[PDB]
């Protein structure tokens, strides 16, 4: 039976579904007051129906499993005796459920018809590797019980391979590199005058990019990039912020100004100032070669920016503005559209798993000691209200890609042309937008059908009220919504994935980006030595659980963006409606726009001057689910 609008529904429909939605509500349940995240809207608790399926569960614990047995053959002998029965007891017992759940798949098989008596098994699955993660959860509580000079940051890696970037860190081309391909590149901007508070002179900008080039030629030709970590607030805090478990720590909100040749060849590092306030924090300007006096002042200031960027990042960029985004949706569509209602079936794919790992994210990585405590330099209690003040900001309309590459200026790939993320985005944007359009047109012939859908109104209630999602509007037509689900679908699938999954690659290694430092900014740009730069690297036990949690959480790939088939058993079509799923029709040109997208952004990395991937289709999730 296709879905339908409710206005359109027969009344056997229309009481069916609207008694659903009542026992819905009943189900998921808005709350404010969810325990280390207090005021942003999350689901009070995890129903049975939104717990990980079997195979996402399989794939997230075969990678904490490959973590431990990492960890604890790294150790010496001795100091491994306190584990090595209990991994490898984990080891067992995963690879047991692994062949418990193929031995179910291959019944089903067997007897299709009789797959239905399966279901409590299958349950009782799900139930074995999630009371298996609870081990493990124990297991973490006793190690961390138990608890060049850059040694102990490769240590903390055991067999694991260093990534790239414990090799090119001190590169300022590699340096500049992040603003536009890196975990966050939504912050760079184009400057054309520089902020009051940011006294950078023409002959410090002369003496970086030579004596033909100035401020204002560089400026006017669209060559300046700006990166202001002012949004920080208290994620920057003020002083000294002594800790129980990681003494002393500092994170910062600086000022950099990138800028490009005459021939836009690549972003260069100008200068920085490590904070806010120039009166405190000297201006550094990127040394010469020759210049050993500057040089580790100069590495001592680009630290200073990655610190801020680690927080802004994981808090702001991947947080509050995927997840903590994606939570409201989630409610919304659960609560106020029908599971008959064309809408549901097209968005429910894209939340699989989003209310579970955002409840992880608050009970596991958010409270009092947790992995943010440590790894964070601010107290906990300002990361949470810091993080859900700038989730309870970030305006839906103003995130959209294409509005916030216009609101940057950094639109233009004739004036900025190594924007790797802003391509291949757009791409992968454009074509999601040109689906939901295919999508509406279906089941929405005319504005009437979109402004007399009383669900679709309750859902954008909630989406504004309860779930508090700063910029959305009443939806009065059809190009509106589209641009609508093209958000909210690629936030959760694309978005999500481009801030995700560099993770294991770029931020596993603390000495090339941590979010707390062990030392104030540098005080003075010249007469800085190798010591002082190395009295900012943190505490090994940040280290420790840095290389853990970002392989982690960059290492499962569940779902993948356009399949639309259930992930779990039995993996059924999303879709049963054959004017979506017919021959040729919206499903398969979706799909077939999405295997286009991926050779279009092959060929481009052949050219780069380093692969960016991504935004393959390939590797984005439907949902955020890790
Ligand atoms: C950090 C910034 C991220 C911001 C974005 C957050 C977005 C959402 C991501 C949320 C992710 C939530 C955390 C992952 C969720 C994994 C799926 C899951 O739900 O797992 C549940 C278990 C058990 O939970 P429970 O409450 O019983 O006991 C926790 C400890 N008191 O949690 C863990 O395995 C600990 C994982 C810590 C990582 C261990 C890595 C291997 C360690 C082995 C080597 C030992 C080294 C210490
Ligand atoms: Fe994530
Ligand atoms: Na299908």
């Amino acid at each position: 039976i296709p879905p339908s609008l409710p206005q359109y529904d027969n009344l056997a429909g229309k009481l069916a579904r609207r008694a659903v939605l009542t026992s819905k509500k009943l189900v998921y349940v808005w709350t404010e007051n969810f325990a280390n995240v207090k005021g942003v809207p999350m689901a009070r608790s995890v129903p049975l129906g939104e717990l990980p399926n079997v195979d996402w569960l399989l794939k997230t614990a075969g990678v904490i499993v490959e973590l431990i047995v990492n960890f604890v053959a790294s150790l010496p002998a001795s100091a491994a005796a306190q584990f090595e029965r209990i991994a490898a007891g984990l080891s067992g017992d995963l690879e047991a459920a692994r062949q418990v759940h193929e031995a179910l798949l291959e019944e089903a098989k067997n007897d299709p018809a009789a797959a239905g008596s399966l279901l409590l098994r299958f349950t009782e699955l799900q139930t074995r590797v999630i009371a298996l993660l609870t081990r493990v959860g124990l297991l973490v509580d006793d190690i961390l019980k138990s608890a060049d000079g850059l040694n102990r940051f490769r240590a903390v890696f055991g067999t694991l391979r260093l990534p790239e970037v414990a090799d090119s860190f001190r590169d300022d081309e590699a340096f500049a590199y992040w603003r536009v391909a890196g975990p966050n590149p939504l912050l760079i901007r184009r400057v054309d005058a520089l902020p009051a508070n940011f006294p950078l002179g023409e002959e410090q900008f002369r003496r970086v990019m030579g004596a033909d080039d100035s401020l204002l030629e560089a400026a006017a030709s669209r060559r300046l990039y700006l990166l202001d970590y002012a949004e920080l607030g208290k994620l920057a805090p003020s002083g000294a912020v002594d800790k129980l478990l990681t003494g002393t720590g500092f994170a910062y909100a600086p000022i950099a100004l990138f800028a490009l040749g005459k021939d836009r060849a690549g972003l260069l590092p100008v200068a920085i100032q490590c904070g806010q306030d120039p009166a405190t924090h000297p201006m550094f300007v990127r040394p010469a070669e020759s210049e050993s006096d500057l040089y580790w002042g100069w590495q001592m200031a680009k630290t200073v920016v990655q610190v801020a960027e680690e927080n802004y990042h994981e808090m702001f960029v991947h947080l509050a503005q995927t997840h903590l985004v994606s939570e409201a949706f989630c409610l919304a569509t659960q609560r106020t559209l029908a599971p008959s209602h064309p809408l549901h079936v097209l968005l429910a794919p894209h939340f699989e798993g989003t209310l579970f790992i955002n409840e992880g994210a608050a009970r596991i990585l958010l409270p009092s000691a947790g992995f943010i405590d440590v790894m964070f330099a601010a107290p906990i209690q300002d990361t949470q209200a810091t993080a859900g003040g700038n989730r309870l900001g970030f305006d839906f309309y103003r995130g959209m890609l294409p509005e916030s590459l216009k609101a940057r200026n950094v639109d233009d790939p004739a004036a900025l042309p190594d924007y790797p993320y802003r391509d291949d985005g757009l791409l992968v944007w454009n074509a999601i937008r040109q689906w939901a359009a295919d999508y509406v047109a279906v089941y929405y012939a005319s504005d009437g059908d979109v402004t007399a859908d009383v669900e679709l109104a309750a859902w954008v209630g909630e989406v504004i009220g309860s779930g508090k999602v700063a910029g959305f509007r009443p939806i009065t037509g059809r190009s509106q919504l589209v641009e609508v689900l093209t958000m909210v679908i690629f936030t959760a699938s694309a978005q999500h994935a481009a801030v995700n999954f560099p993770q294991p690659s770029m931020m596993t290694y603390a000495p090339a980006i941590c979010a707390m430092s062990a030392a104030p900014a540098p005080d003075s740009p010249s007469g800085k030595s190798e010591a002082d730069w190395l009295k900012m690297m943190p505490p090994t036990l940040v280290a420790l659980e840095k290389v853990n949690i970002y392989h982690l959480l960059g290492s499962v790939y569940h779902g993948r963006l356009g399949d639309y088939r259930q992930t779990g058993f039995p993996y059924a079509p999303v879709f049963s409606d054959r004017r979506v799923t017919a021959s040729g029709g919206p499903l398969e040109r979706f799909q077939a726009r999405l295997k286009e997208v991926e050779a279009t952004i092959r060929t481009r990395n052949q050219a780069r001057r380093k692969p960016y991937e991504y935004l393959l289709p390939s590797r984005i999730p439907a949902s955020t689910n890790i």
